[PDB]
């Protein structure tokens, strides 16, 4: 296709800096988070996007980022919500490690939350959504760390387990496109701050 | 580990702009290529690298890029040479398509040149090389499009066939590291021009 799928992770929060897993919890962006968002929109500005359709996660930290980035949101949907961490909500990876030493959200999932299968499907639906609009315009997802990686991993048609192989820091941008007929990851870890 | 593996593709040449596959052929950087290289070194400057060991491909376009980027090369080795295209040297993907409609270097390889297996092994040796120095410092490979992708694909422990899923434009930087014990791709398609 002649278009792209861009993904933007929301800025920093008090929880992200501590490595805490935040799903449905409504945490606010820090002042550093607001600045990150502001710089990202600055960066999106020179990406020369074609009449972009912006889809955003319902969380306030992502809605806030979109506004601060100077974007106008077209669709707000839980489809882009972060991985539901269930019982692990608020826990860091080490803390989770004290009980499940080999844990990775990518292979284990979360007890009382979303399983890999469920996110795999949610990720595919998201990619399907993107492809429909990319027929005429560029697409931008303002979402979260793990889910954004989920989308990317699926864009490149790999098992969701591979989400562990791609970073996605706060206020960072990843870009998906094509090369000689193949869906490909073009940019990752792009930061304007 | 506490260190990173960075990869830098050489700047633009008269052949790259045309989408021609260049392996052993000694093509020069265009003036645009020299500028790209110059900007990349500018970009490497703010990456705060730890006493970096720089390994470079023997081709003149890569040696030139390193010099223009303001880098001092520690090791020059064919280990980082581009995929040997054999019979396809000089051909574009469409041209190759006129004979092998479903061709991708990643799955087919090149007749009279390197096979996937051979590049898979060369890529792994390169990763092995990096890990040995990353024990005390950061590593920088100045190489080519397909091979750099090969190294990245292997860094993340995927079959070489997946090299098709990662872009690597001229004068672009990719960065490999770790996240909670897992080898991961941190940055891709980073451009200073």
């Amino acid at each position: 296709r002649n278009h792209r799928l861009l993904l933007l992770r929301h800025g920093e929060t008090a929880w992200s800096t501590l490595g805490r897993h935040t799903g449905g919890t409504e945490v606010e962006l820090t002042d550093t988070g607001r600045t990150q968002a502001e710089l990202a929109g600055q960066l999106l500005g020179e990406l020369e996007l074609d009449d972009p359709i912006v889809i955003c996660s319902p969380r306030r930290r992502t809605l806030d980022t979109a506004k601060l980035a100077g974007l106008t949101v077209n669709e707000v949907t839980g489809l882009l919500a972060e991985w539901d961490y269930g019982s692990y909500e608020g826990l860091t990876t080490p803390q989770i490690r004290e009980s499940e030493p080999d844990w990775l959200v990518w292979t284990h999932g979360c007890p009382a939350g979303e399983s890999v299968a469920q996110v795999n499907d949610r990720a595919d639906s998201a990619v399907a959504l993107a492809l429909e609009h990319m027929s005429s315009r560029d697409v931008l997802f303002v979402s979260h760390g793990h889910f954004s990686r989920a989308v990317i991993t699926r864009w490149v048609q790999l098992p969701l387990a591979e989400g562990s192989r791609f970073a996605m820091p706060t206020a960072s941008i990843g870009i998906c496109g094509f090369e000689h007929g193949v869906r490909q990851l073009a940019v990752l870890g792009l930061t304007g701050h």
